[PDB]
DNA sequence: GAACATGTTC
DNA sequence: GAACATGTTC
DNA sequence: GAACATGTTC
DNA sequence: GAACATGTTC
């Protein structure tokens, strides 16, 4: 019933938080997060872990969904999916059990459920909430992004926000955050160029 | 011929391959370099070539255009439309040609789009038609349906377009070839290649 | 139910400890431990003993598991196994009764049980806990690592953490530690180069 | 012939073995040293050779390529793909050649991959095909499927590739050979060997 | 990772 | 069309 | 164990 | 492509 996915930050009754672990300080590493820009620069198809933190545990069976959305108004109503070349190629989709049309995957979780909504057409991925590891702060989730932002046919050169929601089994939203995501072959240089440009300006 | 011959060959008939004066302007959708024997065109933008012949003979002769990757090492790969273009709609929808084909003909509606069962090679064949009364030579209007840059098709692997005049039985009569480059800026690209050529 | 093996240090209710006996001070010896880096440099296929110490004895039938895991996020979900050339070659697997696909073996224990998990696919080796030798501090376990870190097909050039867990018969974790493991043909030089580099930097 | 003859021999037909100009560039996937009579190629990267003949005779003649270790002392060992490559998927999956074979042919789909029952030797045979109309010589596109450095295959034991022109019955007509080196940097390796050659 | 490719933006 | 934007070669 | 091999990294 | 990384020869 939500043809515009909500994008606005919502700290839940549980202060829901999404953060990133030791991103490279090097241009080298395949993913990096700009705290300044609230932006993730990642590389196509590579593992990209996030940290969720909450102030109190949610009820059992609570889940965490990741749903990509186009940021610009003329694109906001366009469902974000894999470009046809990636969707129908050989490279990743055939081994994996996740559906080929999906942009966002989860690594290492076998309760992950890949959702295509019949009414809204939105593509998303859900995992059950797990409390952190014993004596730790954060619950880590491993994502894989399956097109570059640059990919034609797919989300071509349009910028996307990644919405992470904490949800009850009902679907009821208990928390929500988002950040801009960029998938490309040079996340360190791109991060610097954007940061340099933002600061110049 | 699992790998098609590419070096030039003339026929029984003068078999000329030419290009109308390309604009020397950057504002032209296509332009040809006599220097490099290279054609610069824009994706999906009709580009005319001139074949000219001296005799009109055999009763079912045809002319085919077949792209092949130029480097020996990429040469056994069939040149096709990238999946992204193949499956998109912008040009795929409404015409009478297979979406997987890189090369189309626009004027002839008796164009035959050929897929070799053994080699998988894709080419486009048209019947020879004598020129229009009072025009000197018959023109063939091609459409190139991916940029060379195209992703999952040819990725930035230069291609040579072989045009051959053929009898009904397949015997090769005339054949020529040139390197083809499909991009969004053929005039600038032409200029860079010719510059990077005189000294380099 | 643990597609990401826990890697975090856990001193159990028994202060569980994993240490190393007289590693060579020489470049010569086939294995060596860097206390600085928490890293074991060992040589392919050679005996590599460890010392476990506990502050109180655990209950009877407690076991000790060794499970290799890739350290880097994009590799973390990849099961660590022997490279095909080692797995299917003549050299060690045929004499030994341990399964050829396993990276980590135990020497000299006939209750060692080599586990391939049907749900998670993880490869590990378990032995029953033994109190130390009379009048001694530590219980020694003899491991054999069956690929170099450098081995292509196998864990090729990716770094691995070795997780040693103290476990009840149930599987319940009573203690856990880990260290980075490196298997190569020159552990002394490599140790020095890494130590030299860490200290420079 | 449990151990195959390796020294060069010519045939009834001019039997030339050549290489298209290799780039003198480091950026080429392969390059050949006329000096050492050594071919430097990259793993799995198609590399063309030129056989040329003067007469096209016998009705079922073929041309085989068979790798052999060059040192006398390693010579009785069959040259094969390392188990790591044999069992991996990256190239093993989707084509029509046994994974254990080091040498493949890419253009011919009538390639016959031979495993000698007595010697266990592996080679690849193709039928002689006359050149393409107007091209001068038929090209054969090889693929080398391990680096020489490859682990459990040839470990850093240099190999000589023997190419022989053969009648249907097996009688040896022409044969030549050269040393082959498969690695991730053929241009640099070429340069080091030729340098370590002029003075040393 | 610097320099280069090439398509889009304005 | 210059200037900017992105994946790729070296 | 120093010098050399050779493949990867950036 | 230079510089770094690893198993192997001597
Ligand atoms: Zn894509
Ligand atoms: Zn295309
Ligand atoms: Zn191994
Ligand atoms: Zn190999």
């Amino acid at each position: 019933h939500e043809f515009i996915p909500s994008n606005t930050d919502y700290p839940g009754p549980h202060h829901f938080e999404v953060t990133f672990q030791q991103s490279s300080t090097a241009k080298s590493a395949t993913w990096t997060y700009s705290p300044l820009l609230k932006k993730l620069y990642c590389q196509i198809a590579k593992t990209c872990p996030i940290q969720i933190k909450v102030s109190t545990p949610p009820p059992p069976g609570t889940a965490i969904r990741a749903m990509p959305v186009y940021k610009k108004a003329e694109h906001v109503t366009d469902v974000v999916k894999r470009c046809p070349n990636h969707e129908l190629g050989r490279d990743f989709n055939e081994g994996q059990s996740a559906p080929a049309s999906h942009l966002i995957r989860v690594e290492g979780n076998n309760l992950s459920q890949y959702v295509d909504d019949p009414v809204t057409g939105r593509q998303s991925v859900v995992v059950p909430y797990e409390p952190p590891q014993v004596g730790t702060e954060f619950t880590t989730i491993l994502y894989n992004f399956m097109c570059n932002s640059s990919c034609v046919g797919g989300m071509n050169r349009r910028p996307i926000l990644i919405i992470i929601t904490l949800e009850m089994r009902d679907g009821q939203v208990l928390g929500r955050r988002s950040f801009e995501g960029r998938i490309c072959a040079c996340p360190g240089r791109d991060r610097k160029a954007d940061e340099d440009h933002y600061r110049e300006q």
